[PDB]
Parts: C-alpha cells; sequence; structure tokens
C-alpha cells in the first residue's frame, strides 16, 4: 500500500501565508510510493490549487450529497471538480462533534462525492465516552460500514481513523492503541468487503502526529499514513511526508 | 432608507455559468439607492469578487465564529475579506434548520464577523410550527435579540426576514403577511434598540420573489428589499434589482 499523508489545514490561512506554505511544500522532495493530499479552507480550494505543483492533489474539506441545490453554504463535488481539486474530505470528527452531522448524511455523501468522480478520505472514530464503555469497535464497525455500504470502488477511498476519544479529552493514545484500532479495520474489511480490499485500502491515522511522533507510528504494520491537523500548516509537516525513510 | 436587493445563489454554479451570471448582472443598471450585494458559494466568492465589478458587493453564505481554529470544512471573517468580501449571510434558514445552527452560535457569529469589519445580513424567521402556534413575534423577536446583542455598529446589518413557515411547506405568504412581519420587527427595533436605529435599519423579505411579484413586494412600507433565492441565478434578477422602478 502506497503511504498516504494528507494535511488538513482546518480553518486557518490566508494567501499570503497560505502561498508561503505551498513553497514550502513544493520545494520538498517526496519520495518514492508516497501520496501526498492537502485539504484548504474551502474559500482557497481554487488558489492553492493553482499554486501547488500538481505532485500534490488537493482535497476538499467537506460537501454536501446532491450536485446543487438550496443549501446556503455548502459546495458540492461538482464545484471541487471545478476548481481543480480531486479529493474531498468526509466524515471529519469536527463535522460530526462539532456540527452534527449524521452517518446517514456521511454516507450518502461519500456516495455522491465518488459518483462524481473524486477520491474521499472518509473519517471514522469513537468518541471519549465510546471508548470507556467499551465499544470502539462496534462504534467504528458500524461507521465504515455505512461508508462501505456507499462505495463502489476502493480505489478511490482512504479511511482515517480519528481517535477522538485522545483529542481534547486529557487522554493520550499510544501507538499501540492506534495499531489496535486500525487492525481492527483492517479486519472489518477482510471479513465484510474482501481479504483484497482489506489489504489494498490505506488506513491512515488522524490522532497527534508531530515529526517526532510520526516514525513510529507509521512503522505500525496496519497504519499506512496520516491525515495530520496542526502540523500541516508548518514545515515539519515535511517531515511527516518523510515518516517511513 | 437605501433599497436592498441581495442574490444568495445558494449551491448552485460552476465557473462558466457563474461567469455568464456576472456578465448579465455587470451590464444591469442598477438604479439610484439601490445596494446589491451577491452571496456565491463558498469556494468561488474570490472568483466572484474578482468578476464583478466592485459596484456589486460580495457576500460569503456564512462563516464561522473565530478567526482561525480547529474547524473543517469553515471559513472565518479574515478569510471572506481576504477574497475581497464585504459581506456576510448569517442565520439563513437553511443553516438554522437543515444544518442546525443555533440561536446562540449565529449571535456569536454575529459578533465576530462584524468586529472583523463584514457587514452582515442577519436572517430571522419562524417555521411553520412556530406559525401554526401563534408565536411568531416571539419566535422573531427573540431571533433578533439575540442578533441586535451582538451589534455595535448597525450601519453594519440589514435584517432580512425569511417565512419559513411558508417555503417547502404548502403555504403561501401574501404581501400583507410579510409586510405585517416587518412592520413588527421595525416595532421591535424602535422598542429595543432605539428609534433611529428602526428608522435606518434595512428590513429585507427573503421569501418567495419573482419579477411579477417583485413591485408589489417592494411597495409594502416595510419591505426594504430582498434575499432572493433561486431567481437570483437568472436573468430576471435584474427585474428585481428594478421592484422600485
Ligand atoms: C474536537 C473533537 C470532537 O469534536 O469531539 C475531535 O475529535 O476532533
Ligand atoms: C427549507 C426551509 C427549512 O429549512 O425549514 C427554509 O425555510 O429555507
Ligand atoms: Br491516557
Ligand atoms: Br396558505
Amino acid at each position: 500500500r502506497k503511504f498516504f499523508v494528507g494535511g488538513n489545514w482546518k480553518m486557518n490561512g490566508r494567501k499570503q501565508s497560505l502561498g508561503e506554505l505551498i513553497g514550502t511544500l513544493n520545494a520538498a522532495k517526496v519520495p518514492a510510493d508516497t501520496e501526498v493530499v492537502c485539504a484548504p479552507p474551502t474559500a482557497y480550494i481554487d488558489f492553492a490549487r493553482q499554486k501547488l505543483d500538481p505532485k500534490i492533489a488537493v482535497a476538499a474539506q467537506n460537501c454536501y450529497k446532491v450536485t446543487n441545490g438550496a443549501f446556503t453554504g455548502e459546495i458540492s463535488p461538482g464545484m471541487i471538480k471545478d476548481c481543480g481539486a480531486t479529493w474531498v474530505v468526509l466524515g471529519h470528527s469536527e463535522r460530526r462533534h462539532v456540527f452534527g452531522e449524521s452517518d446517514e448524511l456521511i454516507g450518502q455523501k461519500v456516495a455522491h462525492a465518488l459518483a462524481e468522480g473524486l477520491g474521499v478520505i472518509a473519517c471514522i472514530g469513537e468518541k471519549l465516552d465510546e471508548r470507556e464503555a467499551g465499544i470502539t469497535e462496534k462504534v467504528v464497525f458500524e461507521q465504515t460500514k455505512v461508508i462501505a455500504d456507499n462505495v463502489k470502488d476502493w480505489s478511490k477511498v482512504v479511511l482515517a481513523y480519528e481517535p477522538v476519544w485522545a483529542i481534547g479529552t486529557g487522554k493520550t493514545a499510544t501507538p499501540q492503541q492506534a495499531q489496535e484500532v486500525h487492525e481492527k479495520l483492517r479486519g472489518w474489511l477482510k471479513s465484510n468487503v474482501s481479504d483484497a480490499v482489506a489489504q489494498s485500502t490505506r488506513i491512515i491515522y488522524g490522532g497527534s502526529v508531530t515529526g517526532a511522533t510520526c516514525k513510529e507510528l507509521a512503522s505500525q504494520p496496519d497504519v499506512d499514513g496520516f491525515l495530520v491537523g496542526g502540523a500541516s500548516l508548518k514545515p515539519e509537516f515535511v517531515d511527516i511526508i518523510n515518516a517511513k525513510q
């Protein structure tokens, strides 16, 4: 599986500073068999795609589930493609848990974005109370099932595990804890989709990762890369791109 | 009060067709004492601002309540300004009732967007069940109070009344029904802010409006313009700009 490093800029950046960040990223030497994707704020998708070299792909941070309509504040896959982006992040923990997006809606978005030709970074993960109740597997398997039920072509999908229980809670996820969930997710794909899909699908880690911790995380056998948050805004992101080196 | 016509493109358009629409709008002769604002999808704010003549202002369709942060899929006022837009629509019925945005959040967004120098088109309106229960005034007064509690400078605000009870319900709002709510809102401003604010604040109508109905709606004494939905994508929008002519 090709190592996959996504940089989610979240709601950060202006043209001057994003241009600067893009210069640093363009200058990186992307190692062999490594796929890099950046997700700018929605107001800057087109801007970022124009400035980033095509060796780096661009993702929207979210989209809606139909191609046009009466949805003030939304964007559609068709608009993402028209701006030159080729991916979308769906189901991010902030959309689910700050903005209330349901599994049903996420599945509908996945189906539409994939049908329209985008790749999807599909995010899953259990919250604090779910972790404490012992239902990690039940939660992430149900989230992954909703995604899988809306996928026709698994070559267009990357799964991102976010340990929401260890983000803003006082809990720390260890590399062994991350690996344990990634292994369970891969086993779900084996039993519910196929062994081939399990073996080829990238499952990237969306918890805390820094230049100092990325090599150990990347060495976990079922961790196939990262969906990076805050470090994606800094030159340290290049070190994370090089986590397997 | 300067007549105010906003065109909310909602989740519609691609570069080719939005460029076409912008050509039609640029070619319109904006009548005296008329203020025109267009709200493109977020992926096209910068694009639209570059192509629209400055005689037309650009609004974002939504924003968040801090200037940067861990809010995948959001944009901030600072980004809107960096893209050359000078307004934001806040509290739109689709954000409240499709996407679950609370009054508390809307008030926080209003405060931040205004502090950052944007104008705000602040939307209010009662749903079907609220209309049927007889609580139109209670609902829209509470929504307007939350907005007003977050306004330091009323010259930067336009209020938009959306008859949500008459959008997608089978009910029709008559011009007299729209006028009745606008008068009540203006009276709320008089009693709770000041007479001066009541007399100077534009209260625009955000229900159904077409070229065939816009002159009658515009003639209502407390209707100061429109926040137009679907007709804003068509040449008919120019007729609505001319509703007072
Ligand atoms: C911020 C946190 C949550 O929304 O619960 C997260 O997992 O990103
Ligand atoms: C669509 C409708 C609602 O969301 O209830 C509206 O008022 O826009
Ligand atoms: Br811990
Ligand atoms: Br009716």
